[PDB]
């Protein structure tokens, strides 16, 4: 146990495969691998993830940010470009809103799997307000499918 974190061998898959040595597995709908599955990524002032809610993730349809912890945001978010760079509201954070396995974050598309393998997505904005924008860490991202 002091190698691995949890491996789903019928225990829970509220996904949490995240810093380096927590072997996890996750299958869900929409891309081609049943996915032992890994996430290492590093953002500013930040260890693994912090606040919650921040990956790059695989249930629906496209590659999009990850349904990483229970709660879910309804907030209305603005997921701009690559690090540090603010171009406008590609991604208009909103529903759907499900949970309890791997869901999807506002169907971010435009973060693809080039940057889920090896990604840079932890990056992301938090809206108190309608308009008020905060930056709360952004950087380098990690994820690795496989058997």
């Amino acid at each position: 146990q002091k190698y691995l974190g949890m491996l789903q061998n019928g225990y829970s898959d509220s996904t949490s495969a995240y810093v380096d040595n927590i072997s996890t597995g996750l299958v869900v709908n929409n891309e081609s691998k049943l996915e032992a599955y890994k996430i290492t990524r590093v953002k500013t002032d930040d260890y693994d993830k912090n606040i919650n809610y921040f990956d790059l993730m695989y249930e629906g349809n496209n590659q999009f940010f990850i349904r990483a912890n229970f709660k879910v945001s309804r907030e209305f978010g603005a997921t701009l470009r690559k690090n540090a760079g603010p171009s406008g509201i590609v991604g208009s954070l909103s529903g759907p809103l499900i949970a309890n396995t791997n869901f999807k974050s506002n169907y971010l598309s435009n973060i693809s799997d080039s940057e889920y393998k090896n990604g840079v997505k932890i990056y992301a904005y938090r809206y108190t307000s309608s308009t008020s924008a905060t930056n709360q860490g952004g950087g380098i991202f990690t994820f690795e499918s496989y058997p």
